[PDB]
């Protein structure tokens, strides 16, 4: 028996997404709501990274498909373009892509099937987290990356030091994107209380790569004269 039912709010992974009811069974094999929430809150730390633009899309037409006896799956193309962008997350979180999700049981071609007619954090080395520098070295960080900022993690609202093309929404959301990826390196961060960081960074293409990090202390001078200088430096 296949009934159609509703997305209850309590499942945050597809309770946004533009229809509000879905089958069951649906293209995981669950059979009822008790299986498909929890299991689809597995993904929800994944969903918040960013790594693909079409990772809920695809994740919901599996998890809380619509309502026809008929499965319209993903097509393997999907599959592919979301498994290579969001397991190398997956694998910053000592997670795997499922056996479950791997793109051979989904179908070739575009018949029938689910297809398609900013920059990205990447799961890197946690940089040192420098304490005795000299404002000369912060300074030449802030020449050689593009971006540099003043945040405040426990993370609050952002102060642009070196800016570039960043607009200050995007790039509260690439921090908050890059400490979700990288898990290990937000909690040395984060260790409570609020902590206040100058991180410098470099957007290549089309990744962030987050290069140098210094602690902003309480009785701080070198970041204060660094800031204060940047204006006026001349790389």
């Amino acid at each position: 028996s296949t009934k159609c039912v509703t997305i209850p709010t309590e499942m945050a992974m597809c309770n946004d997404v533009g229809y509000s009811e879905m089958r069951l069974p649906n293209l995981m094999g669950h059979t009822n709501m008790a299986e498909v929430v929890p299991k689809s809150a597995e993904w929800q730390n994944l969903l918040q990274t960013g790594c693909h633009p079409y990772a809920r899309t695809f994740l919901c037409s599996l998890f809380a498909p619509v309502c026809l006896d008929t499965f319209i799956q993903p097509c393997r193309s999907m599959c592919v373009a979301v498994r290579d962008s969001c397991a190398p997350v997956l694998a910053c979180h000592g997670h795997s892509w499922p056996e479950s999700l791997d793109c051979d049981r989904f179908p070739a071609g575009e018949d029938m099937c689910l297809d398609t007619l900013l920059p990205k954090p990447s799961c890197q080395g946690c940089p040192l987290i420098e304490e005795f520098f000299s404002h000369k070295t912060v300074l030449e960080a802030f020449c050689d990356n593009n971006f540099a900022v003043k945040v405040k993690l426990a993370e609050g609202p952002v102060e642009f030091i070196k800016q570039g093309l960043l607009l200050p929404y995007d790039t509260r959301t690439m921090i908050e994107q890059w400490l979700l990826i990288n898990e290990n390196c937000a909690q040395k961060l984060i260790r409570t209380r609020p902590t206040v960081y100058v991180i410098a960074g470099d957007i290549h293409h089309g990744k962030v790569k987050v290069n140098r990090i210094f602690h902003w202390q309480k009785k701080d001078s070198q970041l204060t004269l660094a800031t204060r200088r940047w204006r006026h430096h001349k790389c």
